[PDB]
């Protein structure tokens, strides 16, 4: 199927039109969705007002096995992160529905961590390839794992930075050097060029490849009500450039 | 007059609908647009597909005295940007009285990428803890035209806005250094204050369509042109309006120091 | 009494000669040593090869009330450091009333490396431009005992010294964060102020010989033990003297917040 | 000859006793000096009060060809640098005599740039190996050259960071990334452990391997008089890990 896919930004994000999301889509719509997702890192479906907790949950299961910690968020995820990277097999994907949408503010921003890696000069990609980092849940908006800083993506084979606010430190370097190296690689992920911002409407859905993005939820809506609900899908164990695996410690 | 005003982001930015920009809008509509501008820092008008080089110029004049910098043919003041401003700045802060405002029109608009992001330098200011507001009040910076996408001047880091009375951070990528401080100290003080300006909360991103027009209060924003569109054509045209001499928290004024 | 005092570095540090440290020095010699200490921030006595665990302890008591922290046998208060403090700090700033002073003796001294460097936190303060003195006055930091080489407390960043009246930076590697600021802002404000403390100009390095003794005013220094000697034995023994509760620029006092 | 060599710090610097410096030392004393210099990166000779402008200059020539820009310094070199790295063939060595020595202050500090490199974790040495930097004389205390950040030392073969305040930027990286990477590699050079500080007496001489050190002159002596005089020796063209050479641009 060629679905109706309109890219949102130069280097990540696509709206998909003419698809009402259900627990009843057929393998072709589902696979096309899954390739749009790998290609564009985050995908959006508007006017999905027919959807409700249970359709979301049953629509989710069509794309892998759901995992706990359906989550409700209402306090606010404004730091750049990849969902649950303090566990070994952190989600492969998240599906997020807008239940209550603020009139101004309330946006969400995604960063493509594959392209982030691609744009690093070669010597700085070689070094990213050899680094590992400690993820902890000292930080949660809603455990200590070691992940390689470069995740070879189990399906595209695309390499992506595996970083974000869950990172406690880079293994094997002083405080000062871990901050400097994390600032470099991290500031490549959040470079504006590598991101896409979604202004939400009630009933909008977004689905992202957590193996290959970070995201941040803008806290600018003061006390306007904002409720979003999230389903995540279990993910594989991260494999680094040299084949080594993540290990929870 | 209450224009039909839809805020884009929590802290900056408003679309204005039902207004057809021309050299012939009445004083009232202009005043209301001036109020939206000061309040929202950047305002957007979609579907101005009737505008052209000359009407953009004539429309500009209704909001102040346009000024140049090499301009588009047929025009007195129009600067074309194409073949990129991907760097947080405030326009021409390397001169003493930098534009108070720029009016930008989309001529050619990439199918994907091509966006622009504005930051609310007055909100950046309000959010800093008192002691660091106090320090920002007391600093000065040298701006230069080394780093231009399209001269040295000394500006306070905090500009008292000549109409709102709101204080704003005055920084961006025209800054060579903070006057009075080592290089390491300059970079760390700059990095703190700048990082409030660009904090996502303080920004608004616009996706352009041919005929979109944006107007921003350059006294109280920085902006950034996102360079993600490859070789897709992107043509925008800009008119700037002459601005006043910035006045610091304690009345001091900027001074050009190389020309 | 004018002791025989030779300054080591331009801005901190003095060797004192012709004095044999004992539990039996007269009030005069002690007062003169107290004056050298406050003036020079760290003072050095070579060739105290007669000192031992007990005489070090007895000598300490002549300068204030010694305090502990697991101590050396035979002693009430003596801490042994060996098998390393290579990190700029001020002693035990994770407690509310941290030592005002430590007295350190070299027991075993590497043939090469093994040095120690002190920084004059009061000079670090004097050298900052007025506006950044003003900001440093207004800040507070949390110190913790996460990072120890040998509890959370809140200290002003500027301590008014209880005898000299000199203000000093109160920072070092016991600081977890600046209270009231993001992580990025804390690290940048910390990095600015710290970088004045350790600026080479403000420091003095000592090469140890067995029997060297150093005494520093812990209210107005940081120090650092240089880790360059490999597996060469290094044994030093330290006695700390109880200190007052730090008082900030505007009279506020530190408060322990976890124990 | 085993000369009388007493190391000053754990990882750089040695005083040499029982040697009066002259234009008349014999090849054995001179070679032993040259090996002490390569081994310990900086070497010091006390009580050389017999020395004067011309003996210095004639003692110098016994260790390579002198090069201009005998220099007099009196304003002050307090930034970490390697002498003349804005030229292609910057000095291999400097010889510095203390003419007037302040009573307190006035010290000098050297950093061993070889050991600095040695202590970097492997992946961060691999990346240093591939970097180049632009040296300029926008900064002089007393031209734009590209040097590799890692100089393979023409005699020891020891690799050393080639950095310092003459560096305008790292070639091939944004402003922000060049500052972050330079801070990392640079803060390894100036780590206290890698340095040695000399308190000068009138007539003290110091000679350093500029291929393998940086140094900084402490400005803490206010208006006390301080005069030192320096002779430098021409050096080879820097060769990087991969054999490429520096090029003045
Ligand atoms: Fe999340
Ligand atoms: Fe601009
Ligand atoms: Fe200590
Ligand atoms: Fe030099």
């Amino acid at each position: 199927l060629e679905l109706d896919v309109h890219p949102v930004a130069g280097r990540i994000g696509a709206e998909i039109r003419g698809v009402k999301l259900s627990p009843d889509l057929d393998a072709a719509t589902v696979e096309a969705i899954q390739a749009a997702l790998v290609r564009h890192k985050v995908i959006f479906f508007r006017g999905q007002t027919h959807l409700d907790d249970q359709s979301q949950e049953g629509f989710a299961k069509l794309l892998g096995e759901p995992v706990a910690h359906l989550l409700q968020l209402d306090q606010r995820a404004n730091s750049w992160h990849t969902d649950v990277t303090f566990v070994e097999a952190y989600p492969k994907a998240s599906i997020l529905r807008s239940v209550v949408a603020p009139a101004s503010g309330g946006d969400t921003v995604w960063a493509n961590t594959a392209a982030a890696y691609q744009e690093l000069p070669e010597p700085l990609r070689e070094l990213a390839d050899k680094l590992w980092a400690v993820h902890s849940n000292e930080y949660d908006y809603a455990y200590e794992t070691e992940h390689p800083v470069v995740r070879v993506h189990p399906i595209s084979g695309e390499r992506a930075l595996q970083l974000g606010h869950f990172v406690k430190r880079i293994k094997g370097y002083s405080l000062a050097d871990s901050q400097h190296l994390f600032a470099v690689l991290q500031g490549h992920v959040t470079r504006l060029e590598n991101t896409v911002r979604w202004r939400w409407e009630a009933g909008d859905v977004a689905i992202w490849d957590n193996r290959a993005t970070q995201h941040y939820a803008v806290d600018d809506y003061g006390t306007q009500p904002r409720i979003v609900r999230r389903v995540t899908l279990a993910g594989e164990v991260p494999v680094g450039v040299d084949g080594q695996l993540s290990r929870t410690t």
